[PDB]
């Protein structure tokens, strides 16, 4: 069964702004997205060191990234903690929400939008370059979630029936026509390499046969 939930206003706002601001510089959704998998896998990695039951679920700690031509598809998985459904639901929202409000208080100021990690909030400029952005992630204390949503104020969160991936997270974004760049080999590696130096986990290009 699937559950939709509207975003919280300065979410919303937020991403309404994000999707119509005339903005050329996009690739930063990569380096804010690899950032979020480095955080989640230094979390479990952490937690790890004093419970070393928590990489039952699986020991290898990476990055995986995987662009699909045919589908129109960047998909980015990592091993890390995972997130359960209060932080789908609510948690990370709260979390979130001075972020979200200092952000666009900084845009009304003439910042760039490429200081949105800077506000912890830089999820959101994945709708720089997806139309749709699916998440499915598993945590050691929770099921399987499916997370959706291509903004226009709202989300869902469904149990996912699909093929188990023991703990982490995969973030699917569906691209927009425009936007099939970021599906190149050689570009993907070109934003990678202005990155990769800050990130302790192995990042590997699935390359496309
Ligand atoms: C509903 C959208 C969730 N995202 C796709 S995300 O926040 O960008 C994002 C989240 C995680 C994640 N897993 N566990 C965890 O704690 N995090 C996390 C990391 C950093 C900050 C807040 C967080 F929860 C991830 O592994 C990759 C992501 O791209």
């Amino acid at each position: 069964e699937v559950e939709t939930f509207a975003f919280q206003a300065e979410i919303a706002q937020l991403m309404s702004l994000i999707i119509n601001t005339f903005y050329s510089n996009k690739e930063i959704f990569l380096r804010e997205l690899i950032s979020n998998s480095s955080d989640a896998l230094d979390k479990i990695r952490y937690e790890s060191l004093t419970d070393p039951s928590k990489l039952d679920s699986g020991k290898e700690l990476h990055i995986n990234l995987i662009p699909n031509k045919q589908d129109r598809t960047l998909t980015i998985v990592d091993t890390g903690i995972g997130m359960t459904k209060a932080d789908l639901i609510n948690n990370l929202g709260t979390i979130a929400k001075s972020g979200t409000k200092a952000f666009m208080e900084a845009l009304q100021a003439g910042a760039d939008i490429s200081m949105i990690g800077q506000f912890g909030v830089g999820f959101y400029s994945a709708y720089l370059v997806a139309e749709k952005v699916t998440v499915i992630t598993k945590h050691n204390d929770d099921e399987q979630y499916a997370w959706e949503s291509s903004a226009g104020g709202s989300f869902t969160v469904r149990t996912d029936t699909g093929e188990p991936m023991g703990r982490g997270t995969k973030v699917i974004l569906h691209l927009k026509e425009d936007q099939t760049e970021y599906l190149e080999e050689r570009r993907i590696k070109e934003i990678v390499k202005k990155h990769s130096q800050f990130i302790g986990y192995p990042i590997t290009l699935f390359v496309e046969k």
